[PDB]
């Protein structure tokens, strides 16, 4: 009898920017309370946790932000009593809850900051100090460091008289973790919050907690270039600012601190990371080992990254994260988020429903960013006189929920960002009543993930794949249906499935389809077509299932196998 | 009720060199039947653990070495039957044994070099190979990475048409332990040992596991300095050659490996490891984590590095061990080795008994190298036809047992190594005769370390120290009986210990004393007198502990605190 699938593994995540849902008292800024009005919607999507990107009190709202108080709430998102009036609803409406957590830098104006530049107490460490010759306006930072927006990560401070360490712009300094001191701070801001009721967190920017304690200077990538023009990031090589050798210790303590709210059953503390960009090896450490327990997962965004509508593209995405993945882990398919550019404007808008098909589908928890499931799509300009990342900050549109004022999404004058131009036709309670649009389609893939058994506990087994299509099946042992899914992201197609399973019949029922006008209707597997971004999720009978065979041994993948019997009515493991 | 000190914390462990301790077959080298001959000796110094460095069969005995088999016993060593009846004997006498093993290379005779320079099987990436460019016997290194005796650490194999990588000397190709295979091989070495019953393991150069994967050029001590003179491992900067972030977790994992071993009670299997050379931050990660368990100790070597006799530089050896150690964790203090100059030589004939009294005194484990016991000192010269160290090969001479053909060692005509020629007057029989020697204080303190249940548990309290002279007391609470320990390593001095302690009566009686002639003579602490290299034990009754007041908090330590009980008659931790 095998164990049980925890929240995190069951359902999708809902990723919300808060400041982009829903506001409540017509001042043109999501907040909390808006929220916990839309919880009702949530539900109708089958999301299992809801996760909020950051919230707290903030000098910076980007550039992976300068926080002011780790236990306090943003003005502008409402209250303390306001996030705990949204806990309260969301758990008894059967959700999670899980928050984005920072613990690379603090705000200029942090009280830790305010004391150290001034050397009061224990403080005085807290942060990366070091001389520096500073006269005439002009610094010699300690080395050739180089800050990840580009420029030298060393800032002289005149109350001080020293240098402070910044991996991000100057008013995020940098915590100094080799310290225990502020490792204790740390320990104690993840219990304030895992105390209020918060399901897990999401740490970002970990890969940037240690530098090396040599201070050296960095090896510059064209090593025949003059030093003073040394002012991008991607002109050093990084071996001294990212990832040192005491990183993944400090990731344990945090997962050791939330272990201690996770014992009782039902509230297992999640804990996620953001991934690695450039490599993959890097990334499947934060997965942990046999014996040592990290992340449950980090955050898969190598489906966000493609910006090119291809069959090689999408299949070289799937098999790599399975591929180099620990032998019992569990996968994750975040095809979205904050920082890309928005799913219709990259691909597409004939690939929303493809894309949605394919996460649903795949092995894993599917991670969902605000408005995808809609379809929603980048603005194409805004006004904003307030500090923002202009390459990034067109995907935090506000929601579309109904063609009225600013979509529905504020009821008063001004929204802090435009919203779409195209909001008439594309909003919530539109795409609702049309039998089949992107989020009818959303809502049956969501249901049909719920309560399968083959989707949530069935091996994958990749079939092959010519570019312009994908095919691969999900089946468990004592079950006698298979789904096989096809998905074509070519102009046109017209394949033969005997050719390919060599396990099908000659006529297969179309359980879904993104076209949907196949809504239960048979098909024959001699010819079938595909109309340029269509997929279907083929559903049939069969003994001999594919992983048995010993020539799909090699792209056969399960997380944790378990049979099923037909008699006794239970997965077992034994087998 | 705190839990009971592991063997390998409550005896001094015996470091042997396999090839000087005992030859039996008459052929000038010592062999594990010769020291199964000597293990009465061993239980009259009230050893605990031996120690044997490395016998596997090996193509070069130095440079940390070049094994062709490591399930196999070299031959001038022995057999495998050899082997297991030392280890029974060695049980049979309550004394544990531990084993050196080196993980990070081969010989370049080992079966799997010979099937990896043909791309034979699995094994063809079992070491790191690379393409260099070669002709005309002059060949272009991969990059300027130097080995750790100078000279790239790059060599071309012309089987095989392309560059293996060494750390160390050529003959030794670095095995490849990114790829699992190979970490599967080590598991299998780990438990073919511990299953003969070896009670553990010494395991060294574990600095050097990892590599970058990158290959990208070290940094150069001398930034301008031509790139074809850099030759010597010390003018460049080791950032990537030594200590990669992923190394400790292959060392947890020879942990895990030999937890399947320690599980019954009684036969708990060490883990110790040779410490970094030049950093004590980096040493200390080896004691593991609150939740991740690594070495039960790395073996504290710095004060054998010592070549003058001070007062402050023993005292700084002594504070920096426990300052930086952490919490829970046990001391070692190992004074010689087999890489280093005796310590005769060393400091001096006058030092043997302040240094053996040392050790013995200070919390945790005293490691004794062969030899130290009886004051044996380096041979001024030797002249060995065979690869070795000439810098280090002068601490291996053969043990002097007795006035007699080669000290007594041997009983054939030739040796591998000289005995000294002061084997006359210093050796085992003519010392364990005279009252007051170097091998009889070692047998006293020794015995005293063994039963007392203040030196095995008691706090240390380090007062303070003027150079030439170093004090520190040793307290349980519910003794009532101190230990002084006034060690005098300077000309001479008549020093008032009432002025020190405040905590002393004016008449202390002598516990021990390196001179000796103090057999039980009481001493006044008005005017006490100690004739440079001299150490006495002072013993008296006291009720107002060091400890316990406000001044010594900082300056005592205690590895897991626990009062004594006068009524129960027992230990608890509760105080
Ligand atoms: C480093 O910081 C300086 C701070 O001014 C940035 O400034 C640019 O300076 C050049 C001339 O010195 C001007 O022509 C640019 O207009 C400045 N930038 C802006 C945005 O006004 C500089 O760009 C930074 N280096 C980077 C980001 O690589
Ligand atoms: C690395 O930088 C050097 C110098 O910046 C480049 O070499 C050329 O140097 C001359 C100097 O007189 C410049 O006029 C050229 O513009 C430089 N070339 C380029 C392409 O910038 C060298 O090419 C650089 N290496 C690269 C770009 O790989
Ligand atoms: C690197 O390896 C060479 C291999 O020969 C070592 O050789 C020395 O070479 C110089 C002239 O090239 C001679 O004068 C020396 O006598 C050679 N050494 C010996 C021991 O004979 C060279 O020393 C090595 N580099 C080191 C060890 O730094
Ligand atoms: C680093 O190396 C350079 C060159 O090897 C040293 O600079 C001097 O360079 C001249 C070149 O004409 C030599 O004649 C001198 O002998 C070099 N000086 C020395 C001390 O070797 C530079 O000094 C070196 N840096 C150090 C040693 O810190
Ligand atoms: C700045 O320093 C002064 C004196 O050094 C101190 O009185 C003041 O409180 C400090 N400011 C802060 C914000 O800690
Ligand atoms: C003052 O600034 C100028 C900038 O042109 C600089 O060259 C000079 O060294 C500076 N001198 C002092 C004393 O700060
Ligand atoms: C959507 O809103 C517009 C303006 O508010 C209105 O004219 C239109 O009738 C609405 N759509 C529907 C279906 O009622
Ligand atoms: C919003 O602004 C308009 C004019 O820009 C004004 O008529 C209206 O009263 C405002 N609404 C609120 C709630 O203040
Ligand atoms: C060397 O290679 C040949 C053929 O490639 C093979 O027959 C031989 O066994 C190899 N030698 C060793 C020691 O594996
Ligand atoms: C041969 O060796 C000489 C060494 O003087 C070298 O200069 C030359 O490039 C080499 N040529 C070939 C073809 O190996
Ligand atoms: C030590 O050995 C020498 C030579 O073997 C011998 O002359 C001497 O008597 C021995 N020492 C003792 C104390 O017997
Ligand atoms: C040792 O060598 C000597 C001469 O060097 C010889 O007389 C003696 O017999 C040898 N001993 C043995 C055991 O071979
Ligand atoms: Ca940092
Ligand atoms: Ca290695």
């Amino acid at each position: 009898s095998p164990k049980c699938l925890d929240w995190w593994q069951a359902g999708p995540m809902y990723q919300i920017y808060p400041r982009s849902f829903r506001d409540s008292n017509k001042d043109g800024d999501g907040d909390l309370k808006g929220i916990q009005d839309k919880l009702d919607y949530i539900t109708t999507l089958n999301i299992k946790t809801v996760w909020i990107t950051s919230f707290y009190k903030s000098s910076l709202k980007d550039f992976r932000h300068a926080v002011e108080d780790f236990q306090e709430i943003d003005p502008i998102f409402g209250t303390m009593k306001d996030f705990e009036n949204l806990v309260a609803a969301i758990h008894d409406k059967g959700l999670k809850l899980i928050i984005d957590f920072i613990p690379n830098h603090t705000s200029d104006k942090h009280a830790w900051f305010q004391w150290s530049r001034n050397r009061t107490g224990k403080y005085t460490d807290y942060y990366i100090w070091h001389d520096c010759n500073y006269e005439n306006g002009t610094t010699i930072p300690p080395n050739n460091w180089l800050s990840v927006y580009g420029n030298s990560s060393w800032h002289f401070d005149e109350v001080r008289k020293q240098c402070y360490f910044h991996q991000f712009m100057k008013e995020q300094p940098d915590l100094n973790f080799r310290n225990p001191d502020v490792q204790e701070e740390i320990k104690e801001i993840i219990q304030f919050w895992l105390s209020k009721g918060v399901d897990g967190f999401s740490f970002n920017a970990l890969q940037y907690l240690l530098e090396a304690k040599h201070l050296r200077d960095e090896a510059q990538v064209n090593k025949t270039q003059i030093p003073d023009t040394v002012t991008h990031y991607s002109q050093l090589h990084h071996d001294f600012t990212t990832t040192q050798v005491g990183m993944h210790d400090i990731v344990r303590s945090f997962r050791q601190t939330m272990n201690q709210y996770s014992r009782e059953p039902g509230r297992y503390r999640f804990m996620g990371t953001e991934a690695h960009g450039e490599s993959i090896t890097e990334t499947m450490v934060y997965y942990g080992l046999p014996f040592i327990q990290e992340a449950d997962f980090p955050f898969n965004s190598y489906l966000s990254k493609l910006d090119k509508p291809s069959g090689n593209s999408v299949s070289e995405v799937i098999t790599s994260w399975l591929e180099n993945m620990p032998e019992g882990k569990w996968p994750n398919w975040m095809t979205g988020g904050p920082d890309n550019v928005r799913l219709t404007s990259r691909l597409g808008e004939k690939y929303v429903n493809i894309m949605n098909m394919l996460v649903f589908t795949l092995p894993g928890t599917p991670i969902t960013y605000y408005g995808e499931e809609i379809g929603m799509r980048n603005i194409l300009a805004a006004n904003l006189n307030e500090n923002y990342d202009t390459g990034t900050l067109f995907s935090k549109s506000p929601m579309q929920w109904d063609n009225s004022s600013n979509a529905g999404f504020s009821e008063g004058n001004h929204t802090w960002l435009p919203t779409s131009s195209d909001y008439h036709t594309v909003n919530v309670d539109v795409q609702k009543t049309q039998p089949r649009s992107a989020l009818k389609l959303y809502q049956e893939l969501s249901l049909l993930h719920a309560n399968e058994l083959l989707l949530s506990r069935g091996w994958f087994c990749y079939l092959r794949n010519d570019n312009h299509s994908i095919m691969y099946t999900r089946e468990l042992d004592g079950i006698n249906k298979v789904f096989l899914m096809v998905l074509n992201f070519g102009e046109s197609s017209l394949l033969n499935l005997k050719e390919m399973i060599s396990n099908i019949p000659t006529r297969v029922r179309i359980r879904l389809s993104t076209s949907s006008a196949y809504s239960g209707r048979e098909v024959d597997t001699h010819a079938v077509t595909l109309a340029s971004g269509e997929g279907l999720i083929l559903e049939y009978n069969t003994g001999n299932l594919l992983h048995r065979q010993t020539a799909f041994k090699d792209r056969c993948f399960v997380s944790n196998r378990a049979c099923y019997s037909r008699v006794l009515n239970i997965l077992y493991s034994l087998c």
